[PDB]
C-alpha cells in the first residue's frame, strides 16, 4: 500500500514498518567535514564483466534491471566489505525537477537522481536469507547529475516505452552495467538499510563522490513512467526517493584522504 505520495509516502512508512525509525536507516546526509578517511579501507573491486541482465521490470515504484544472480558473475567486493556480494538488480530514484531526486545527499547537496547497484552476500547463499542479516547486502550508489548525455544509460531509456506502467516487464539482455559507472571509485560508506519498505537495516552503503551526467532528455523520459498500472488514471513516476535519515550513532568513512 505504501508509494511515495502524500497519504502513503516515506512519513506514513512506519505505521506498518516501525523499523523506520531505527538506528541504522538510509538514505542520510553526508557531511564531508564530519566523514573521516579510513586508512584502513581495501581496495573497492567491482567485477561486472560477466555481468549477465535478463528483464526490466515497472514494479510500482521504480523500475529494476534484473541480472541472473544464480553464479559469481557480476560481484562487489573490497572495500568495506568481507567476501562477494552479488549483483541481482539496479533501479534508480529520481525527482520530478532537476532540483530533486536523489536520496543521499552531500553537505545537503540534493541531485537530479540516485542509481542503486544491489547486490547480496554469498554467505547467505540467497538474497531472501541476506536481508535476515546485518551484513546481508551492499548498495552501491551513483549520484546522476543533468548534462550530458551517458551513452550506456540510452538502453535503457530507450525500453522504458515498453514497461510505463506497473507490472511491465520485457527482455532486457545484453545490457552492460560497467557503462553506468563514473571514472573514479572514491566512495563514502556507512551501515543502513533498504530505502524502501520494508526498510531493513541490512545494507553496507557504499556511494560513490564522483557523479555520472545524464541529458535532461534522458531524465526527462524516468518522468514519462506510471506508478500506476495498464488502464488506471496517470501519475506520474516522480519523487521516488526518500529523504534524509537520522545518522544517529554511526560513521560515515571516506576512502580518499
Ligand atoms: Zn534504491
Amino acid at each position: 500500500n505504501w508509494g511515495y505520495g502524500k497519504h502513503n509516502g516515506p512519513e506514513h512508512w512506519h505505521k506498518d514498518f516501525p523499523i523506520a525509525k531505527g538506528e541504522r536507516q538510509s538514505p542520510v546526509d553526508i557531511d564531508t567535514h564530519t566523514a573521516k578517511y579510513d586508512p584502513s579501507l581495501k581496495p573497492l573491486s567491482v567485477s561486472y564483466d560477466q555481468a549477465t541482465s535478463l528483464r526490466i521490470l515497472n514494479n510500482g515504484h521504480a523500475f529494476n534491471v534484473e541480472f541472473d544472480d544464480s553464479q559469481d558473475k557480476a560481484v562487489l567486493k573490497g572495500g568495506p566489505l568481507d567476501g562477494t556480494y552479488r549483483l541481482i538488480q539496479f533501479h534508480f530514484h529520481w525527482g520530478s525537477l532537476d532540483g530533486q531526486g536523489s536520496e543521499h545527499t552531500v553537505d545537503k547537496k540534493k541531485y537530479a537522481a540516485e542509481l542503486h547497484l544491489v547486490h547480496w552476500n554469498t554467505k547467505y547463499g540467497d538474497f531472501g536469507k541476506a536481508v535476515q542479516q546485518p551484513d546481508g547486502l551492499a548498495v552501491l550508489g551513483i549520484f546522476l547529475k543533468v548534462g550530458s548525455a551517458k551513452p550506456g544509460l540510452q538502453k535503457v531509456v530507450d525500453v522504458l516505452d515498453s514497461i510505463k506502467t506497473k507490472g511491465k516487464s520485457a527482455d532486457f539482455t545484453n545490457f552492460d552495467p560497467r557503462g553506468l559507472l563514473p571514472e573514479s571509485l572514491d566512495y563514502w560508506t556507512y551501515p543502513g538499510s533498504l530505502t524502501t519498505p520494508p526498510l531493513l537495516e541490512c545494507v553496507t552503503w557504499i556511494v560513490l563522490k564522483e557523479p555520472i551526467s545524464v541529458s535532461s532528455e534522458q531524465v526527462l523520459k524516468f518522468r514519462k513512467l506510471n506508478f500506476n498500472g495498464e488502464g488506471e488514471p496517470e501519475e506520474l513516476m516522480v519523487d521516488n526517493w526518500r529523504p534524509a535519515q537520522p545518522l544517529k550513532n554511526r560513521q560515515i568513512k571516506a576512502s580518499f584522504k
